[PDB]
């Protein structure tokens, strides 16, 4: 497999955006979970529907419509993705990660990724926020990788390292900010594992995922982090623990989509003020 | 990747079958192992070669020729697949699972899946029958999934759960029936793990498969169970332990295809009467 | 997926080579690591650029240019691949493994595979040579396999076993030869695990790889061993431990490509005399 986008494609899209807005973001945020409401706190916001931006992959976002929003959040200029793309919709990883490279060409230096995730770690409770310290890329093990194919030297090297993908200083700042918020629940931190989806895991799969050392499971984010790190973007991210995974055959029930949506709704306010405060420390 | 079959394709195939047979099955059986002979016990059987049914994937079945057989088994009306499709032949998962959706549109409510498998659990002996209680989907981890691409709402939801894939009541009935058969060997039950194939595993791979909690290994069934559960089919299945996997470098030999064929042959009669008795309890 | 090469394609390429050289090799060597210099010790060498050989996949080799070299090494006639293909470049496994089948049709009976690898086993030091005793094929778990699609009976069987892939007698000879070289460091031996790449692993991924029982990690060799064993080639291989993987968050640094190149350079002489001596015992 080879990326279908030439360097010029990215550049054209970037040039189109610059000629249609006066905003010049330094931070890019890919919203997941109940963070979709974060667009409501931007100043001087300007919205672009994914369908009107050349080369942008078609939208297929549930709940939060596919919009790219520019604006000032807590004194910082940023651009946000309201709705992202997932492999389970049929998109190749090179379409999924297309926005990350455009962000780089706009002058962006920092990327914040957020998502909803199932809790594998027995100590996580619904509503918990887990800073992503590391990740396990299952699709990557089989070759499914956004960097597969010839390397574009103008973006980065052939063999980029990922052991330092999640910025250390960012996670330090995140802990201080959380303390300053006077939260009773502590800020979690752990390993996120991505798998394809769209179906939810079985008990047997959840037990091995946990045995492999993962704390949370999800169907996104990893390909974006890989491409971001490839082109030199400082990356920071976190998962909203939307549900605890069923790990015993005496299943009290089963993970459902309404459950995760509710969680995203109930924690929205907490996630928004958190990301807003973090802007001041980037 | 996206499924190449539109909902209408499935419906056309279903409509063609209904206009060519008076049979109206409630149960669908996908035969594997030595269960291929089960067609010999149907009453009022009517056979359809896969090649004469519109939209049906081309046949590539070894030993048992690709036929779709309708008939009455122990008083119940059912349809059976004599030979299935495997990813290792080159078929995408959406071709492999095509029959499952057609079955749904015919009015079928229950699906019984059977296969041959290598024993990972040290307590299994050749000839053992293992009820499938749960599964581990390795291809699914990388995104290889029959549901990949846009979701067809007329079949099911975007994020179906799989923790309850193998019907509980069915497995209870299976245990009672086995007792009533006066078998000396006990009915096994466990986790089946699917991988792509077509080559057999190495010692190192078998040890990790076992460490991951799998009891039996095979190259099929899982994609069919996923699609079946997606559209609301009650699923029940079992593996015929055709051989015990080599797990030490002092390999007494190596898994071979003739070995598995022999096992399927020697247990044929036992599997047939078992599935026949189960019909009375569905 | 299905192999795009017909049996005749392989045969044509083989026939073209035979009509352009008088050499008739019995051993084929696929050079990796600092073994790229091994071509300098061939007698009566004759070089073919991959681009001039019909049907040969396009070259994309870093450092060592894609050449196929025929010659006599320590009294034995052999053919060597200076530079191989990797999935991470965009090649399907059937393009990657194309040379292995051509080698078979030339009359070759033995294949020696070498590569660079990251050390997972805590006892390995940079510069170590690890005989490959077994392998773990992650891409294979998801269906990514060079044998996927219809089986070509003229090459081998539908379900080949892999538990005996690495020749036992070859590894015995390798140990004797190493002793005869009077090396202070002992010859290592272990399980190689392949993943897609091109990015390097994260700490979390390295810990699970090690927990799964792997000793060394790399991005090649496995598909070639599978196809070789399929067509009846005696296989022998080893990894040059070019670096030790970062397995703690207090990362002293991070794996980089220059590091691995340096290692390949520093051990070149030792690998060359080793492979040269082994020729005398094949
Ligand atoms: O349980 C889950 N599994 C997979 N992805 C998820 N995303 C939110 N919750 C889950
Ligand atoms: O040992 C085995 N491995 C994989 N698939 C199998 N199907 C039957 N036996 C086996
Ligand atoms: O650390 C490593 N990881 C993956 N492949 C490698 N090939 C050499 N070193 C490495």
């Amino acid at each position: 497999m080879q990326n279908g986008y030439t360097y010029e494609d990215y550049q054209d899209t970037a040039k189109w955006l610059l000629s249609h807005t006066e905003q010049r973001p330094q931070v890019a945020v890919i919203c997941g979970s109940g963070l979709g409401g974060l667009v409501n706190k931007l100043t001087q916001a300007q919205t672009f529907d994914y369908s009107e931006i050349p080369n942008f992959p078609e939208s297929t976002v549930p709940g939060h419509a596919g919009r790219l929003v520019f604006g000032i959040l807590n004194g910082r200029a940023c651009v946000m993705m309201q709705g992202r793309f997932h492999m389970y919709e049929g998109y190749p990883f090179w379409k999924v990660t297309f926005p990350v490279r455009v962000f780089r060409l706009l002058g962006v230096e920092t990327l914040v990724v957020t998502n909803a995730a199932g809790g594998l770690n027995p100590n996580f409770e619904v509503g918990d926020i887990m800073l992503i310290r590391d990740h396990i890329n299952l699709p990557g093990f089989s070759g499914e990788n956004p960097l597969r194919g010839p390397n574009e030297e103008r973006f980065g090297v052939r063999f980029p390292a990922m052991s330092d993908a999640y910025d250390r200083d960012m996670r330090q700042k995140a802990h201080s900010t959380w303390k300053q918020m006077g939260e009773q629940r502590e800020l979690q931190e752990g390993t996120y594992v991505m798998l394809g989806g769209p179906n939810f895991e079985t008990v047997a799969e959840c037990r091995l995922l946990r045995n492999l050392g993962a704390d949370a499971v999800g169907m996104s984010t990893v390909p974006e982090v890989i491409v971001a790190r490839h082109c030199g973007l400082r990356v920071f991210g976190f998962s909203l623990i939307t549900n605890k995974v069923i790990m015993d055959t005496e299943s009290q029930g089963k993970a459902n989509h309404e459950e995760v949506l509710e969680a995203g709704k109930q924690a929205a306010q907490k996630l928004e003020q958190f990301v807003s405060l973090l802007m001041a420390s980037i």
